[PDB]
């Protein structure tokens, strides 16, 4: 509405409900907002993997099986739930793949400005996967960026959404295979409408003041 | 006019008009946009600095030495610069002030609810701090979320902004004095207006196809 009235009336959700389910339209929404979202040197290093039915939920919430129980009714009652991927090595087979999209779509002029595009990106991926060791790390910033922007779209859309950080990983990746195929799972966000169970939406929002965590210059 | 249009239409403003200046509202939501953020735990492991004179953000623009030179004048034609840091340590203390602004807000009905959410967040922290010994990659990723949330939100304002990982962070937290306050800075947005010398306002959009980086089940 106000886009400062959905980032304050947004929160949370703690239960869902079963019975209320996403149209195709806004299931076509969110997932635009997945594709679309920015990433350092347009890299995109992820890979979302939407569960809609009963059997791929059960999937899902397989990685909560363990001392996350109480995450699985989240996993399961909402209407899409999205596991957020991460590539585990930044491989020039996937910058090839960037810059001929980019190209693709029409974004340079010549064949030297797509060479200097592919030059700058490989300076950021080389500074990180040859001098810090640190490209995996780097990668999964990026989907956590993707994740932000994620949680606002929904919440702009009227949608109900949690993040939830609380599952093995482990076994989600097992569970998919992902990793093999180069991949890792981060975090795990179910989308839908919230029940009456869920507390947290009659709760008030809380953040510290803007005097501790804010310098102004 | 929603979010889908406001993701499709954003994009990262590479050249900025210092002459068009945030409205003071917008300065005001901005912040809040900062703030209101989600965070794993509501850990909020940040701290924000917002540039808004010539003397601020050339304090900023020293970061964008050496190898960033090309940062340098977007830093300075932006109407507000805000530089995103993350705690360099995750501290008992820390995890009071949370509990205590949650307490302080009416989100706990008896004092056991309050020592619940507090041994909650206390075995996440001690999962990364203790355990995996990555915390400081943990709250790292937290301040990207914010990123996403933030980059998504200015656009809804109708601002322009850009997402700079290119810039010399030892030389930004040294000047800012970051390092002793246990903090260091990690990405830096520009926001404002953009130019038109800003090539990249009409460019078209790029991103990889969905039946690469999307699975459904
Ligand atoms: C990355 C991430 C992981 C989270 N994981 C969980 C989780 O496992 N379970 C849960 O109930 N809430 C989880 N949350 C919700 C946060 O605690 C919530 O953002 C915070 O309490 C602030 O409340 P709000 O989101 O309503 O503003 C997570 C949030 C984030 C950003
Ligand atoms: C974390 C991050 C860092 C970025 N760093 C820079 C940068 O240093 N300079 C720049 O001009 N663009 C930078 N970008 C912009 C990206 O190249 C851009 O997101 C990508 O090309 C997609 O274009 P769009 O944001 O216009 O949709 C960055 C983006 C992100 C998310």
């Amino acid at each position: 509405m106000d886009i400062i009235s959905v980032a304050l009336k947004r929160h949370s959700t703690k239960a869902f409900d079963a019975s209320k389910k996403l149209t195709p339209e806004q299931a076509e929404q969110i997932k635009t907002l997945l594709q679309y979202s920015p990433s350092s040197t347009n890299s995109q290093p992820w890979h979302f993997i939407v569960a809609s039915t009963e059997e791929g939920k059960a999937r899902v919430a397989k990685s909560a099986a363990g001392n996350y129980v109480f995450n699985e009714r989240k996993m399961l009652d909402a209407s899409h739930v999205v596991v957020f991927c991460a590539k585990t090595a930044m491989d020039d087979v996937w910058l090839k793949l960037v810059v001929d999209q980019e190209d693709a779509d029409g974004r340079f002029a010549t064949p030297e400005a797509k060479a200097a595009n592919d030059k700058g990106r490989k300076f950021f991926a080389d500074m990180h996967r040859k001098d810090l060791h640190d490209d995996a790390e780097w990668m999964a910033k990026q989907v956590y960026l993707n994740v932000g922007n994620f949680l606002l779209g929904v919440a702009a859309l009227g949608l109900d959404a949690v993040p939830i950080e609380g599952f093995d990983a482990a076994i989600l990746d097992a569970e998919f295979g992902l990793k093999e195929k180069g991949y890792t799972s981060l975090v795990v966000v179910p989308v839908g409408h919230h029940s009456v169970e869920d507390f947290n939406a009659t709760l008030p929002k809380s953040r510290l003041p803007q005097n501790i965590t804010l310098t102004e210059v």
